[PDB]
């Protein structure tokens, strides 16, 4: 798959990308000389976590265009821009390794975190390479940069080696953390970039990334490994968690620069757990949303207080016995029996321990739509589309074009098992009848 | 609540009607001079047995319109038929008192009896009340009924008076079997009906139905009262039974024309035998039809002999534990997961008593038709049709134009209740099915 | 007149229910077995003293529908609920008779007090009259109510005469406090009413509206016959009394159940005053509503002052000579002419006499919607609306719809008596009126 | 080139193929973890030898996309489905090798043969790879392959190293049958596949394909090496034998199970000539319709008698001698002019040995048409279509929409080498063209 971002000549530039999973979006910005394939074993942990993993490879690498133009961290970060754009990403996690880090910071510090939920910086280039009077800490002189660009132009081929070779630590790693196929196929990847945007590439390593820092707005990673012979350790990260104190920050022991593939383990423990945390916020955000237009539906009284005490304890995963639950809706005086329907539907979606409950009749009843088959006919169009959602909006939106009878309809199909659907397409479908029902009132 | 049967000059015609319960459709027609009301102490009966009850008032009578027109059992057979289109009546049994069993009798002679699945005469007028040369057994001379008409348009009041005498058998059965204030509202009921239709519908009361009685095509219950001094049980009963031997026939000893109050007991008990006897009747035959269907989906052996003997059983009428026949069916080895579902849909159709036990799961996953949306549209579409069929060849027939998935589908949609057809209809589906599955092995 | 509350089989339910009067609506909830029309010697007293009396028939009496469904209190104060929704009732009285206080007592607690101004209990169930372990001052046990259920389904015509015997101490009132003939409608109402809600109706007697009365938020009357053998004054006013002190409390000396009739004169004389008091602020209210609305058009300073003082004494009843109140507004320096043309319409529609004055000239030219006749026609259509209306908030929300210019003009309408509505209504005209041209200031 | 399946989230899933050569196609699904190409010693013999080579690469591998979803048989199969429906593939040959080998199988068995004319199995899986009691020739228990699954997610890179030892039997081959090289572009490739599909494939191994084998309706052939370590020959190859007795059966003495390359020799030689047969059984189902069509121009009678037993001569490759058949044809007698040229242009198109002989006046007059330019423009027009077409049917069915007079001026053409088309599309133009007169009869 490609995203075009922008023209070169007469031949456009295109993206290669990859988009996987369902979920809460994270995207993987990976490093030099690489692609987006080199994050395969966070990928996998990431899939099986319930993530939707979008994976892209930066001009001149991996599938990506190779022009000669457009190396450097602006273009860069608005490369990135063009992808999340294109894609529509709300509230998605940027994971950025070595270089990859660069586009987290620059695009963060430019375009701002609206779509951004939270960011994680591995083997980081951060705040600023390069060794001044003004920066001390800086990790070399400018005439070794000067150096490594000289030496891809020389030979990229042969330089490729002597690179993983402290990239992996292999005089430690090989034949224990890292095998001689896996570095074949970083070889490989790596031969297979653009002659230009190899040699082009070093020059951004030095990137001034200080100013950038301060904008940094929402929950922050900082993970480095302390045996970075590429990007050492108090040059990088330790200064970086100075600069930014805020952030999350965790060392991996002896672990080389390449530690994605040698410590993928410890990595993606500490990915994970962060992402977790991340994640149950947004899931939190989702109850309320979600809370919010099924609370639209109630009557406000000591009822609606009742049932939104028992949604925010179902959703923080508190409250549990389905059956006590339904029984006790089924009884409530006042309440409508559609709205009795939809918070029934509601609970057994969110309560986790459904256990062996048969589904209700009472729900059944108040969702199946009196069985006039043109509003059967519309409720299996709509499921039709809803099977295609992935997300919480898409599935709203569609749902919205739809009547209150369709929709409660179509709510009773999945309910009943007829079709099935993704828990955030069916809370979205919720949505959607909630909105349509309190809007006639 | 009304339903329009035609027009008279600026205003329409319109029937009072009531529809009450669930269950199998059970309708009343009244006797003269009163309305729908009058079958109170059946209704309750009936309601509690487990039937869909509706009454409605003839044209000129209780809450009925009061037009000058359409005095006559063609229009009075015809206004009939408008109710149970306009309701869609389907596999209705059709119950007279006095003037209403000329009503059961011209429907089902004109009309046939495709909704109609038994009919009950009480009090009838039936055959023929005129005495004639042709009809020695007629209960009067056209003079006697000249001279009815003659009264009560000379003071129809004070004729209600006399006429209930006899009806009710005042002079036996007052302060015993009937009261004075249930008579006082009789009497209010009448006086409430149309000046005009209560001269007129004398005139209905010798219509010659001898060519209606071969007509009728479906079981039948005639029953009279030994002491009726409105319809001789000698005139009409009596030789009614000989035009139609076939009839299951009772006598109500020394009970009046207005047995439905003075011996409601009696008549309760009888009619109620009736109804529950002619479903389980047509009920056996369905199910020994059903049950070849059924059992050429399974396997040959001893599992095969459990399944037969369990089928016979319930079909039968042992009233079975359902739930504990869905855990031995689910429990079952060897057993398709379809075949399994298909059984369990077929024994919560057939058993007496479902006993408020939940859809099971099992059933359900093996009835989702893959959870596939065009199998699903398919399903819908075929339920469409089968909502429009009453009979089990019927059924099957339109059920075999579509594929196993489509029609697997559509069981489960029916199982789950967000659709609903008639259970000869529904047997025709799941022998389709088998039929299907079956004819694939 | 109909309102639908809901569906029975084929059919709706229907509420028959009668609109009387202008003024404060009070509306009235009749008792076992009657109807609506039981209030018949309530209603013209309240008519007379200037109330708008809305009555309605219990679903299963009079002529309200008789579904074999919904007989509870929650079903019942739904029903009541969607009355006053679809009336739009605002600052209402509820005013229940025995089967009545029910419904009164259960809207209050589950729907609350918003369009409730005051309640009355007369002749009251409450607060629960099971008589158990917990419940010591109920009035009977168990067992007593199974027997009235009994006895009705037995014989519920001979039943009404021995029920109307208690119900009104016939043994004492006969042919002094109550006529044969009026006994004899309400046996004729009582068997109106559907057989089976008859039956279903005593097993709602014994609802417990102990969690109820904490809720009664707003003025209350509690009233009760100290003769009362249907109803014991001991088990039911006098407990309720306890629980709710704050009530005002009347005993009508040895008056039974049926004191609506029997008593009608202390009957009305206690509701009247209490009525009294509350429709004497309501005017006040009316009064007050409409000054703060009429003054906020006249820029702040003493003669707003003078202005609001004139207001307040014609509102208060100091018959105003209209002549010299006229003269003094037309001279009035400052003042704008259209500020003056509404305050001379409101002078001469609140002042007790106009004493045969002539319209004045100044106010035409002010409310002449400057002779534009598309301001005109939009007046015309407006008082077209209006002339529907009977409440000074519907009237007002209705006009808010219309510009300033054609308000105006719509004043002048009425003003040269080209057209007529209600004063309520004119209120709502004017004060919609003043409001768009203070808004524009 | 791609084919597009399937979607995604955001993406969707197309399959990488390619189209190669003209003639019968045969299409070749690939082995894991290898792609299209790795067929390019089979598809050179098959490209020389005369056939239309299609090649794809299943989802997960190769060039195709890399999904995380539909690695299960059913999607596989319906993804060939889709190449076959998309390229209106007719006639086909089915070649599957070891995973293909499930294609092929689950395809038939699904979809039917009716574009298949022949399939191949070689190194199959089937027909039930897992051991357990009932299937008791398997070759492996389940513990066996959840191995292979977690080596393959420990590291797929070094996985496929030991995999391909064992795959071309390397301490055997290596040096001698297969190359250093050779090798080093298997392992490429399959470091080129997805990550997820690599650990996903495994699974879908132990597939039972023992109900697709009864289903296999058209010739097959099964080859497997007797030195196969991966799919062991007694597990595999010779049971699958027993299942279809009716397959031609080839062994590979000492085979491994990449005997595609190893073995190419002997791989390519049973194919080709398994090919051969398929084409010349494939010809006289051609030569047997063409013939039906033929005849049915042709008055019953001893000359159709004559006609039939020479057509079936020459088609059986007996008869030749065209310049003594040709005169034959001339010299009949009640023979149409125009049966006889479709006869004599039918004749010298099969017959083997046209040797020198120059076209015939006789056909020539009896196909040119009258030489109507409106006829000629209609015969160029469907001649231009028929260049364009490689099968019989889509020669024939473009031909239909054509009159008689155009379609015998067009024979006329391809007669006089006017133009020029291939036999099978040159036999449906005149299928048509009997077709149509015969129904002109």
């Amino acid at each position: 798959p490609f995203i075009t971002v922008g023209q070169e000549n007469s031949t456009s530039i295109d993206l290669y990308y990859e988009d996987h999973g369902t979920g809460t979006p994270v995207v993987l910005i990976h490093g030099f000389p690489l692609s987006g394939h080199s994050w395969e074993r966070q990928s996998a942990a990431l899939l099986d976590a319930g993530a939707r993993v979008i994976t892209y490879d930066r001009r001149g690498f991996g599938q990506s265009s190779q022009p000669t133009t457009g190396y450097d961290y602006d273009t860069f970060a608005a490369d990135l821009n063009t992808v999340l754009e294109t894609l529509d990403l709300q509230d998605a996690v940027l994971v950025g390794f070595s270089m990859g880090t660069g586009e987290v910071a620059r695009y963060v510090s430019s375009y701002g975190t609206a779509r951004i939920a939270a960011v994680a910086f591995l083997a980081s280039l951060e705040p600023f390479l390069l060794k001044t009077d003004d920066n001390p800490d800086g990790a070399a002189p400018q005439e070794f940069f000067d150096g490594i660009v000289a030496a891809v132009k020389a030979d990229r081929y042969a330089f490729y080696t002597g690179f993983f070779n402290d990239f992996y630590n292999l005089d430690e790693n090989l034949g224990t953390r890292i095998s001689e196929e896996a570095v074949r196929n970083s070889w490989n990847t790596a031969a297979s970039g653009g002659f230009f945007a190899a040699a082009a590439a070093p020059t951004t390593w030095y990137t001034d990334f200080r100013a950038d820092i301060p904008r940094i707005d929402v929950p922050a990673l900082i993970l480095h490994g302390t045996g970075d012979r590429t990007l050492p350790i108090e040059n990088t990260a330790r200064v970086f968690h100075k600069a930014l104190p805020s952030a999350e920050y965790v060392e991996v022991e002896g672990a080389p620069h390449g530690l994605l593939w040698t410590h993928a383990e410890e990595v993606n423990t500490a990915l994970l757990a962060f992402l977790a945390k991340a994640q149950e916020a947004q899931k939190q955000k989702l109850l309320t949303e979600v809370e919010t237009y099924v609370l639209s539906i109630i009557p406000s009284g000591p009822l609606k207080a009742e049932i939104a005490q028992r949604l925010e304890d179902v959703f923080a995963g508190k409250n549990t016995d389905l059956e006590v639950l339904m029984e006790w809706l089924k009884t409530r005086p006042i309440l409508s029996p559609l709205t009795k329907g939809i918070l029934g539907f509601v609970f057994t979606l969110t309560v986790p321990s459904e256990r062996g409950l048969q589904r209700r009749r009472f729900v059944q009843n108040a969702l199946n739509g009196n069985g006039d088959p043109n509003n059967m006919d519309k409720a299996v169009k709509l499921y039709r589309k809803l099977k295609r959602e992935i997300t919480f909006h898409g599935a709203k939106e569609i749902s919205l074009s739809y009547s209150a009878g369709a929709l409660a309809s179509c709510m009773g199909l999945i309910y009943n098992r007829m079709g099935a659907v993704t828990t955030e397409v069916a809370f979205g479908l919720v949505c959607a009848t909630c909105e349509q029902i309190a809007d006639s009132q």
